[PDB]
């Protein structure tokens, strides 16, 4: 397995910041005009993460159709992906109407609500069944239905309701519990066990729009998640696994939204899940 042998010259001659620095200054740089305008300063939440124009999602609302939001499109694995940052309290309303108008039929959230004693993103859900939200804004209601916690994640059984046409619809919510405050988790071996739980789920399979995947910014754990389905998916895909470069492939999704992977040991992880995904794959029984 060439990938494995990769992961321990670098290991071993510590040089995963040496790497990560090639990928920072091969990346792609592209417009972000429209995230800069002055009237959408306060639907961002960081100053340098912007979706470039060419890809970024585009809200059915004449008005402003502003959301950070990017379309990764990956052609050769067929899987698409829309990462977003965690919803501000001024734009619930408009992360949902994104859920709505694209026709997703998963939410992937990889942080918890509250991170090292500050608040990482809006709570966005209801946390209790007879307790909805509505989002007077977009006209939207939305109701929990279900929650099934477990260890490392929880799932819960989300509706949607579209106010305007009564039209309803299932969501999933797919909220990962345990990436620690600070670095990686040890072992990918959960990771990839939530991954393949929101695959079996439907949520990643061409019936539907994309998945939307979100953490505090949308880069760093947004980009380990989809960076890992793609090659797995790629590597049964192609007569020969080994030609999958994640590096190349990591490159290819920068050309959709900055900044993904925001650190060297948010790389290694991501080689790290990739080869214990494929190393699981080869003793799958059945
Ligand atoms: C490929 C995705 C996947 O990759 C994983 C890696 C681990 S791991 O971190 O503990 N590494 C690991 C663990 C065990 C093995 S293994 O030698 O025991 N191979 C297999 N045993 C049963 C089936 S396959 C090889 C590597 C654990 C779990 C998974 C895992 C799953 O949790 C998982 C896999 C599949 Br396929 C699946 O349909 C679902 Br649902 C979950």
């Amino acid at each position: 397995m060439e990938m494995e042998k990769e992961f321990e010259q670098i290991d071993k001659s510590g040089s995963w910041a040496a790497i990560y620095q090639d990928i920072r200054h091969e990346a792609s740089d592209f417009p972000s005009r429209v995230a800069k305008l002055p009237k959408n300063k306060n639907r961002n939440r960081y100053r340098d993460v912007s979706p470039f124009d060419h890809s970024r999602i585009k809200l059915h609302q004449e008005d402003n159709d502003y959301i950070n939001a990017s379309l990764i499109k990956m052609e050769e694995a067929q899987r698409s992906y829309i990462l977003t940052q965690g919803p501000l309290p001024n734009t619930v309303g408009h992360f949902w109407e994104m859920v709505w108008e694209q026709k997703s039929r998963g939410v992937v959230m990889l942080n918890r609500v509250m991170e090292k004693g500050s608040l990482k993103c809006a709570q966005y859900w209801p946390q209790k069944e007879e307790k909805e939200m509505i989002f007077e804004d977009t006209n939207l209601k939305l109701t929990l239905i279900s929650e099934d916690i477990k260890s490392y994640y929880t799932v819960r059984q989300l509706e949607l309701e579209n106010l305007t046409t009564q039209e309803t619809r299932e969501i999933l919510h797919f909220h990962y519990t345990t990436w620690p405050d600070f670095g990686v988790p040890e072992s990918p071996a959960s990771f990839l066990n939530f991954l393949f739980k929101v695959r079996e789920s439907g949520s990643l399979s061409p019936e539907h729009g994309p998945v939307v995947v979100h953490c505090s910014a949308g880069i760093g754990r947004s980009g380990t998640f989809c960076l890992a389905d793609t090659c797995l998916l790629l590597m049964d895909k192609r007569k020969d696994p080994s030609s999958v470069d994640i590096k190349k492939v990591l490159l290819e999704m920068r050309k959709f939204r900055m900044g993904l992977i925001q650190t060297a040991d948010q790389l290694r992880f991501s080689y790290l899940a990739v080869i214990e995904g494929a190393k699981f794959i080869m003793g799958d029984s059945s």
